């Protein structure tokens, strides 16, 4: 016999109606194959949460281009936007695209990623980059801070939990990319410093987490999706997407951590 779905979901339906919003999620066992599912097909806004996959793409570019993360992009004033505080700091030098790469994961620096997404041909060479690896939801269409807007019923800049779940696995614990680069992506993600109070909150401190956030800022649109290395175990992968129908309604960092806490309990 299978699972009987309507008992692993109920819990996130009782979150959800608190909330005021949708919660989706999608949890994979890579030690058993189990999975927890709750509107794990709907689209949800990205927010920052892009982000990761732009590093994840610079990697694979750097595979064919010797030497890309080495390189310096020296950019100009009119690149500072709001939320860029590290490439905020290093506007009389520049910085390295590994350097940018990890502000973009770790700080979410939003210059960072536009001056990335300009390395890679824009918005539409991340969706490429996604397309290569399998990932037909994954759409980033407009540039930070624009695709932040997460206007209801607009399919722009926009995944899915199990989507996102599924192209971080491939890229993370997958051989998608070469070992080097998917090790110094994981790191990345190991070393972000927005997520402690997401899917983190969740898991044993003892426990290795990856993750990447996003804040939409409106419509209860909020994220984070995440690697966790239990100890002497498979790892597991999972992404908890939220948004609620007005532009006023709260986003909930707690609502992602007990939604990623449930996610992990139910698996296996
Ligand atoms: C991304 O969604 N951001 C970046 C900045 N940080 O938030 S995050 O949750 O760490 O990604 C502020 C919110 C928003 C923008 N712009």
């Amino acid at each position: 016999a299978t699972a009987l779905t309507n008992l692993v979901a109920e819990p996130f339906a009782k979150l959800e109606q608190d909330f005021g919003g949708s919660i989706g999620v999608y949890a994979m066992d890579t030690g058993s194959g189990a999975t927890v599912s709750y509107r794990a097909e709907e689209r949800f806004p990205l927010c920052s949460s892009f982000k990761g996959f732009l590093a994840a793409a610079v990697l694979a570019r750097s595979q064919q281009q010797a030497g890309l993360l080495d390189t310096p992009i020296r950019y100009g004033k009119n690149a500072l936007v709001p939320w860029s505080p590290i490439s905020e700091k290093y506007l009389t030098t520049g910085m390295t695209v590994a350097e940018l790469s990890a502000a973009a994961v770790q700080y979410s620096d939003n210059a960072a990623a536009n001056l990335l997404l300009k390395e890679l041909g824009g918005p539409a060479g991340l969706t490429a980059f996604m397309r290569s690896i399998g990932d037909t939801t994954f759409r980033l269409d407009r540039w930070e801070l624009e695709l932040n807007s997460a206007i209801p019923g607009d399919a722009r800049d926009t995944s899915s939990p199990r989507a996102v779940t599924e192209s971080l696995q491939k890229l993370t614990l997958g051989s998608a990319l070469a070992a080097p680069q998917r090790q110094q992506f994981v790191d990345w993600l190991k070393g972000n410093t927005t997520g402690n109070h997401r899917i983190r909150a969740a898991v044993p401190a003892d426990w290795a987490v990856g993750d990447k956030t996003g804040t939409c800022g409106v419509y209860g649109t909020a994220n984070d999706y995440a690697v966790v290395w239990p100890t002497g175990r498979a790892p597991i992968v999972l992404a908890v997407y939220t948004r609620a129908p007005n532009k006023d309604d709260k986003h909930s960092e707690a609502v992602i951590a007990a939604a990623a806490r449930l996610a992990l309990e139910g698996l296996g």
